[PDB]
Parts: structure tokens; C-alpha cells; sequence
């Protein structure tokens, strides 16, 4: 709560999120270097 003074409201506190939850992609490094490559 940034405030105490004037009303609460936060409608995005429904959404929460501490839960966490697993990742989509692992996302773990490449076996032999990053597969991009630029000139």
C-alpha cells in the first residue's frame, strides 16, 4: 500500500502473481554458443 490516507484500490492486486509459477522456456545456455550470429 502506497498510501493510507485516501481509499484503497488496485485492481491488478487480484492478479497477485507471488505465486510464481514455471517458466515457459527454459531458456538454459547453449550446449556449444549462442546459436544467433551477426557479421
Amino acid at each position: 500500500i502506497e498510501v493510507m490516507y485516501p481509499p484503497p484500490y488496485l485492481d491488478n492486486e487480484k492478479s497477485n502473481g507471488t505465486i510464481i509459477h514455471v517458466k515457459g522456456k527454459h531458456l538454459c545456455p547453449s550446449p556449444l554458443f549462442p546459436g544467433p550470429s551477426k557479421p
